[PDB]
């Protein structure tokens, strides 16, 4: 580690800790910059060489964390809990948690290489018998094929190709991660991840929110199951069991918008999926991003800077190079460079993802003046909610009409139910998977889920929460969790469950602040400068204040609350109950052990 990046002398009291924190944050910018730069170079161009480079940057980061976290331990380990400035307490708390820097060199190197190699296996896996990659080929199959056998072939081929080889690596990663966080005083990695919410009743509150949301999911599930039954027959669909996991329009069954054209109740009304309009008008990736940007600027938030347009990767490179195609947002920590890396396809749900990633960028633009350690969302759920809120407005039929993507819709109940149902497929169907992924990973970190039970515990939670089953037999050689991006990429997941609830609370508050007075699901905050000022206050805070206070200021309440969500979907919730009652559906899947048979002559 460059001497210039090592800590100097500081007094062992609050005033010395303020100086300590300023010199920490100053040198941390350069180290963060070189790390994110090496990751960028790798993720947009996966090679052994770029992997070695990102591992070197990781090692430097770890030496930095060690030098500074040990100094904080030496100076402030006694007293930092007594510091009367709450923000300093937080900055210093964070510095004295060293994470992987608690590891010796040889372990550091093995942790870093584990992360590289897991990343490479996920993003370079392919399904053969020419070869299909996850994005766009398998994604497009899952989304649009209505052939049971072709859907099974992609689902099984992806899970085998990604999950199987990941499993030995994931086990080693888990043990090293846990050894690292345990020396900071956490029971395991999961406990460190949960600490970000600064909330003694975190797990209980989540459980409580889930209980309010579950009836909405169960009604949605049974209505969808009924449509799949008409489309695949009694042999492949059990009206009282879990739904086969490959039939819901997405590799993970994590949101169901892609099968809207199979379940829309009034398919003679104007199609609320504008994909084919975007293709007929000639939309490209760049127009997607420019349309998202203009929404943000209509709110008087910032435009994307030049460095964003010059640096971002907005489409999959044609030049025979391996990339991480999963969409992501990037802050280089230099207050200048911010980019998105997305293999953008022209579809309406991609337009959604574009707003999602740009919400991350906007956050970065809004807090780039803060000292580095405050450059985070108020909690990780806030960072995930920002672009989702704008996408709630963008998706509304009125707004799509404003942007030339739909010829105005008559404002009838049929149009309303069509729209709310499509929104339910996107948001409500996600809720169980958002909740369950970290329940799985917290169990693995805690040791409750050893490697000999990774797949058993995974499908337990998949069936418990989503009510799906694997369409082929799985065993413990399979590692189905590892075929989901965020697992080999070690990105925590509970943020997304938090987000999908928080976004409705934000939306409600923003619509009120824009003076809108219609049904909440028909609000569009476009061009509202007062909504934009209330949003801006959140983004500019970063993590400088507890999320519970930030939320109080914004929404009038200091806790997550499912009510705004329930209010947004109220009409479809009622309609769905009525449909299911009329059809005599059983809610849930009392036939928990059922699996579909294989198709004849598979494969
Ligand atoms: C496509 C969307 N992609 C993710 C994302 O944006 O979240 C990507 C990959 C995981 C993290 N991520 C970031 O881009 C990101 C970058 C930085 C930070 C930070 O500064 O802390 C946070 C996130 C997503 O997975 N999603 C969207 C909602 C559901 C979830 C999924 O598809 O499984
Ligand atoms: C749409 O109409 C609303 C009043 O009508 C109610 O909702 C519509 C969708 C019909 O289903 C009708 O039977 C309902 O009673 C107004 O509140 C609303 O502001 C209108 N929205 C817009 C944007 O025009
Ligand atoms: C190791 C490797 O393949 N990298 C090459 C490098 O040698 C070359 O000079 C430059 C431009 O092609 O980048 C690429
Ligand atoms: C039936 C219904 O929900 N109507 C509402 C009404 O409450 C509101 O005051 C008005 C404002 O646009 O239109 C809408
Ligand atoms: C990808 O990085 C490697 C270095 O390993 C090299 O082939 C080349 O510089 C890069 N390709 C592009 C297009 O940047
Ligand atoms: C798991 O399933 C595959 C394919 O059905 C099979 O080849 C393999 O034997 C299994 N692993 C174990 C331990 O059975
Ligand atoms: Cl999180
Ligand atoms: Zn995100």
């Amino acid at each position: 580690l460059d001497p210039g990046l090592q800590p100097g002398q500081f007094s062992a009291d609050e005033a010395g800790a303020q100086l300590f924190a300023q010199s920490y944050q100053s040198s941390a910018e350069q180290v963060l910059f070189q790390s994110v730069a090496a990751s960028w170079a790798h993720d947009t161009n996966i090679t052994a060489e770029n992997a070695r480079r990102q591992e070197e940057a990781a090692l430097l980061s770890q030496e930095f964390a060690e030098a500074w976290g040990q100094k904080a331990k030496e100076l402030y380990e006694p007293i930092w809990q007594q510091f009367t400035d709450p923000q300093l307490r937080r900055i210093i708390g964070a510095v004295r948690t060293l994470g992987s820097a608690n590891l010796p060199l040889a372990k550091r190197q093995q942790y870093n290489a584990l992360l590289s190699q897991m990343s490479r296996i996920y993003s370079t896996a392919k399904v053969c018998l020419t070869c299909w990659s996850l994005d766009p080929d398998l994604t497009n199959i899952l989304a649009s094929s209505r052939s049971y056998a072709m859907l099974l072939f992609a689902w099984e081929g992806w899970h085998n190709a990604a999950g199987i080889p990941l499993k030995p690596l994931y086990e080693d990663f888990t043990a090293l991660s846990n050894e690292a966080y345990k020396q900071d005083g956490f029971t395991d990695t999961g406990a460190y991840w949960r600490s970000w919410y600064n909330s003694p009743t975190f797990e209980d509150d989540l459980e409580h929110l889930y209980q309010q949301l579950e009836p909405l999911y169960l009604n949605l599930h049974a209505f969808v199951r009924r449509a799949l039954h008409r489309r695949y027959g009694d042999r492949y669909i059990n009206l009282r069991g879990p739904i086969p996991a490959h039939l819901l329009g997405d590799m993970w069954a994590q949101s169901w918008e892609n099968i809207y054209d199979m379940v829309v109740p009034f398919p003679d009304k104007p199609n609320l999926d504008v994909t084919s309009t975007m293709l007929q008008q000639g939309w490209q990736a760049t127009h997607m991003f420019r349309v998202a940007e203009e929404f943000f600027t209509s709110l008087e938030l910032s435009p994307m800077p030049p460095e964003f347009w010059e640096g971002s990767m907005l489409e999959k490179p044609a030049d025979g190079r391996e990339v991480v195609c999963h969409a992501s947002a990037w802050d280089f920590y230099n207050r200048k460079d911010f980019r998105i890396k997305q293999c953008t396809r022209v579809t309406m749900d991609q337009l959604s993802t574009v707003h999602h990633e740009m919400g991350h960028i906007q956050y970065y633009l809004q807090y780039k003046d803060l000292p580095v350690s405050l450059r985070r969302g108020a909690n990780p759920g806030f960072h995930e909610a920002i672009g989702d809120v704008l996408a709630l407005s963008v998706s509304t039929p009125e707004h799509l009409h404003k942007i030339g993507l739909l010829d105005r819709v008559t404002n009838d109940t049929e149009s309303d139910i069509n729209y709310l149902l499509k929104m339910a497929l996107e948001k409500i169907a996600f809720l169980p998977f958002g909740y369950l992924v970290d329940q799985w990973r917290w169990g693995v970190f805690s040791g409750r889920t050893p490697p000999s039970r990774y797949n058993f515990d995974w499908w337990y939670l998949r069936t418990k929460y989503q009510g799906i089953c694997p369409p082929v037999t799985r065993n413990e050689t399979h590692f189905d969790a590892g075929a989901k991006f965020h697992v080999p990429n070690v990105t925590p997941y509970i943020r997304y469950f938090v987000s999908f609830v928080l976004q409705f609370q934000f939306h409600e508050a923003l619509c009120k602040e824009a003076g809108y007075e219609g049904p909440l699901h028909q609000c569009d905050i476009y061009r509202s400068t007062k909504a934009g000022a209330k949003l801006r206050k959140v983004l500019r805070a970063g993590s400088s204040r507890p999320w519970q206070e930030v939320l109080k200021d914004m929404v009038g309440l200091d806790a997550l609350d499912a009510q705004p969500l329930l209010k947004y979907f109220q009409l479809v919730t009622q309609w769905l109950q009525e449909q299911n009652q009329q059809n005599g559906e059983v809610l849930g899947w009392p036939e928990y052990q059922w699996h579909p048979p294989l198709p004849d002559n598979y494969p």
